[PDB]
């Protein structure tokens, strides 16, 4: 049951290079606008206590250098929206796909098109951690997206690498995910818990395929499970979660709480040599939506 | 954090079509005015027990082959069989054809797969070529494997058969299978799978480069003594060629190849113990020395 990102094609044509002063980074070119982190306007010293409005007012259109492949785009306007830079260019992207800007919940998944200086380097699948970080390659301006039907739902953009080695970022409106800001400082990251809803979905996917060895005759309640789960650093399971797993429950024939009683035993005992879907560990980067879709 | 990145899939996306013959429907590769697909598209469920492909192909004409490039049907103007590949010739040449080459990769080497169903891409993933000549984790037949080399696309794989264990078997783009596998429904002997040592060692060098070096030590080992332990923990034997190939990674970190073998020895024998390498509790083996240097430079 492979990870599998989305086909990157439609996003590839939207990836541009933005340079201001001494720093280069990636930008998202949709219609006649380029989006990128606002910290591009900042130098080394600037990033310690940046005043974004002040640093921008002494910058003109000519300061920003945009390049799409080896075509240099002409930037005729510039504005700042939250933590993003909106760069108005003279041309409308001929490769603009059907697109949406969405904000996603922690635990949800998307694909990232990792780019170096505008050129697409690689595509991978990840999940927004419960602590709002993205564990990654270490970039900047690289966007995160899902593809529904013919529409691309851009939901993420990489901004900062935190002292811990994880990556923070914003949505495509400039609002950050989690308590993070765009300045070089100490930044307090929350507990990175396991996405319980995702583990169960993955365990359901195992039942659909062949692996049924972990199922048992044990029974549990919602509170009994959480009490065992939170001991092993698992995110508390809610009634909303079990409802979300409802349609997966009907297909497999295994009631959510029985699956919880299966996970409970798995956490307490470990897997003891055995594998699930060819994996030695429990996987938590597949949503219930990912499981139904990839089966 | 370290990510098993697949190559961008845009260049390959515009090459994906579906082929139909009777009831059977699968994916095909449309490059220039030729379409490549698995030859078992010309087989009914019954046929797959003992398929005489020669006797079944002569039974067909262009008429019987339907090719769909998205919402567009393509009329086929000729057909032939190259090994396990069906080769249909079409009236139009694909305008979205990228600079390409066909290659036969060696076991332990990685590539990207664009999972496709009924000619439509749904996802892309990165995998290695297992020492037992299999791959795992997709979804449909006709889906291709590839590397991206700047502007050129090197196709090296195509899915043909789904083995009973879950694993997949396929051919290169000349139609030659990888391993002893065949396009027919029978036993099909998938043997011992082994960890790719060369790939793990490159991943350990990738860990040092990023800064994570807790696993290191100063107790250098012999090639013989390492290989003895490697066999017991089900790893591929390390050869002098592997040591040569791990050259640049040894030079750049300043850690000798044999010392990293001594590091891996301890990890195999003792484990990580709650500690992680690049964010993993498992030793990864789907990153070639080439992949590491690519993402680290």
């Amino acid at each position: 049951f492979r990870k599998m990102a989305f086909p990157s094609g439609k996003v590839e044509g939207c990836m541009v290079q933005v340079t201001c002063g001494t720093t280069t980074l990636n930008g998202l070119w949709l219609d006649d606008t380029v989006y990128c982190p606002r910290h591009v306007i900042c130098t080394a010293e600037d990033m310690l206590n940046p005043n974004y409005e002040d640093l921008l007012i002494r910058k003109s259109n000519h300061s920003f250098l945009v390049q799409a492949g080896n075509v240099q785009l002409r930037v005729i306007g510039h504005s700042m929206q939250n933590c993003l830079l909106r760069l108005k260019v003279d041309t409308s992207n001929p490769k603009t796909p059907k697109y949406k800007f969405v904000r996603i919940q922690p635990g949800q998944t998307f694909s990232v098109l990792a780019c170096y200086n505008g050129s697409p380097s690689g595509v991978y699948q990840c999940a927004m951690r419960p602590n709002h970080t993205i564990k990654g390659s270490a970039s900047c301006g690289s966007v995160g997206f899902n593809i529904d039907y013919d529409c691309v739902s851009f939901c993420y953009m990489h901004h900062m690498e935190l002292p811990t080695g994880v990556h923070a970022g914003t949505d495509l409106e400039g609002k950050f995910y989690g308590p993070f800001v765009d300045r070089q400082t100490a930044q307090a990251a929350g507990t990175d818990t396991t996405i319980t809803l995702n583990v169960l979905a993955w365990l359901y996917a195992a039942v659909i395929n062949g692996d049924r060895w972990f199922l048992n005759r044990f029974t549990t309640t919602l509170n009994d499970f959480n009490l065992v789960a939170m001991k092993y650093n698992y995110e508390p399971l809610t009634q909303d979660h079990v409802d979300i797993l409802g349609p997966l429950s009907a297909q497999t024939g295994i009631a959510v709480l029985d699956m919880c009683a299966a996970l409970k035993e798995l956490l307490q005992n470990g897997m003891n040599g055995r594998t699930i879907l060819g994996s030695t560990i429990l996987e938590d980067e597949f949503t219930p939506f990912d499981v139904v879709r990839q089966c």
